[PDB]
């Protein structure tokens, strides 16, 4: 490539496969969103939620591609993998499958940055910090807290409609 | 009638019988709103849901009307009979028994449709499919979602009033 | 469910599989999309014909997961296949894959509608006239239009330029 | 200087190197443009793109001095070597020329912050990642895509002036 300047083939296929990753996740989300707009689970806030979530994910990785090109590297896609589960079960069983998706895909941006450190790519290293590392720790705390929420409200069917309602 | 093409007598009567169902639907929801604005029932949210469908069911009876005279057809009004019950009980009953009316409708028009596509009449057919068929699929999904999140409430007391309050 | 009325496994069914094909579309548009934003291909007007294209196709798929929960049948989603091509070679290379994906995106709805017509479900076949068969039949002129103009170009760098210049 | 602290004395002797070089090339990118304004070259657009990133270097040397000040370094000023060339040839020699530059400015950047990763000079790196790094990656990229598009256009006369007009 004419533009290619200090990118390793090792960041290159680093951040493929984190574009897969981030795909993944909104298909996830996705699927979360329109579990909760069933007619037999029905709680629109959480479908909002999650379908809000899905939307970010394909944000991350169209702006991953758009850097990718920016750098000169080349954009491969793979199989995106549908999500772990047909049917995800109460908000709270939800949330906790959604906060173990968000660390992981956390890991694997902490993972990257490493490799960027070590391949002395700064420009990737910043990159990451101002899009990608900020945003995952902040939506981490929220679901925490929603977690913590949804726990002490579960009257299990009451609380689940409560939470629901009145933050989500 | 010098307008009257490709209008048999078949769907002419099937349509008069579809205003009967639809007004009788109307008076149905007319005392289910006045039901729910009884002192010892005072449930505001539920009397003004269910006064709103009455309306809509009122307006499909016209629209009907409307479509009769247009093809030439001659509205035959019948006895409207009253509806099944004097009182109705929770909001969990109402609801059961407007979703069980809902498809009850739905069955007429479909029921209607297949007639008008035996006669050959596009025009009936595309009636029905562009003001009653997705209308009717629509609020009977959110009936059901109503359904569901009344159950999951009934603390009986109490879960009726957050709904009335929360939802409605 | 308790709102299913009228809508066949076979239709259930169906509609998951043509979910899946406009998801994998989508995908598909997004290789496209980025493909032309490469350095070495730099055709911005391509990039974005397809990353709105990409857009289109994942509207689609969510007005047929909304359609799916209105009617009481359960979304299943399956893995997205990667595109089947990594390097799309030039904007006539790629419009003619274009057309080829929309003409089996539309192929599919026919079919659909066709099993609807079978089961006597005119909710359905109503859904996909309104919202799908006529929105294909317009993008499949345009990208008929599109292709022979760009044969017409194609001088053919000259060509490709002026085509992503003057009319995309 | 009173107010330094943790500014090591290769940092500030790189800092006015850096100076120097972006001097040098607003002072090329002012002759490119000269260039293209001649009566027998006379290409605006090339001339406007170039007179741009003069002013964008000048602009870029002037933080950099601004920076130096602000951690208690002192500027100091070499000759400003004159342009490599006196006459740039074809927009597309220009273009290659530009992009050489940028990626040897690129490259001392990138120096500079290795440099300061290893004086553990953690304000030197995130100055450059939010001033200078990505800004370089941007124009770099802008740069190979309209390489591109001039070679694909060169009759090359005439793909001189559609480039001219139509990108420009
Ligand atoms: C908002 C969900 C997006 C959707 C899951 C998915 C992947 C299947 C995505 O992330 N991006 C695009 S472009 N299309 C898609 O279908
Ligand atoms: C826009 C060009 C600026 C010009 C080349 C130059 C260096 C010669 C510069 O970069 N900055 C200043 S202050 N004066 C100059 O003459």
């Amino acid at each position: 490539s004419q533009i290619r300047q200090n990118y390793s083939t090792e960041v290159e296929a680093a951040v493929n496969r984190l574009v897969n990753l981030y795909l993944r996740a909104s298909y996830t989300y996705l699927s979360l969103g329109f579990y909760f707009d069933r007619d037999d689970v029905a709680l629109e806030g959480v479908c909002h939620f999650f379908r809000e979530l899905a939307e970010e994910k394909r944000e991350g990785a169209e702006r991953l591609l758009k850097m990718q090109n920016q750098r000169g590297g080349r954009a491969l896609f793979q199989d995106l993998q549908k999500p772990s589960q047909d049917e995800w079960g109460t908000t709270l069983d939800a949330m906790k499958a959604a906060i173990v998706l968000e660390k992981s895909l956390n890991q694997a941006l902490l993972d990257l940055h490493a490799l960027g450190s070590a391949q002395a790519d700064p420009h990737l290293c910043d990159f990451l910090e101002s899009h990608f590392l900020d945003e995952e720790v902040k939506l981490i705390k929220k679901m925490g807290d929603h977690l913590t929420n949804i726990q002490r409200l579960v009257q299990a069917g009451l609380g689940e409609y409560l939470f629901e309602r009145l933050t989500l």
